[PDB]
């Protein structure tokens, strides 16, 4: 309703949208119905130790 | 002709060969027809920067 998750199609198991749950292909002007949100990189938070 | 890419088998959508599109198993000794190239590591630019 407010947040976006990625889930398997046959069972609602919401997951945080990461760069390892998704793949990048193209630009943000060709997909009809695309939305804005943040893709969490699992590596940025821990590289700054 | 000069570069090496990895595509999906049914549609020509070339991508740069990285450590995300490929998996390692073995060495350059047993595979008949293996070709030298470079495998881009996404971790290096982010770690060096
Ligand atoms: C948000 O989406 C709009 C269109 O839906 C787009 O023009 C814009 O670049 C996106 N990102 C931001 C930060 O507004
Ligand atoms: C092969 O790789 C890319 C095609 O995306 C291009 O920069 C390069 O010039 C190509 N070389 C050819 C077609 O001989
Ligand atoms: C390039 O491939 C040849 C065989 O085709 C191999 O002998 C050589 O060691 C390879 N280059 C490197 C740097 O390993």
């Amino acid at each position: 309703g407010t947040h976006w998750f990625v889930t398997q199609r046959n069972f609602y198991e919401p997951q945080i949208i990461t760069t390892d749950n998704t793949f990048v292909s193209g630009n943000c002007d060709v997909v009809i119905g695309i939305v804005n949100n943040t893709v969490y990189d699992p590596l940025q938070p821990e590289l700054d130790s």
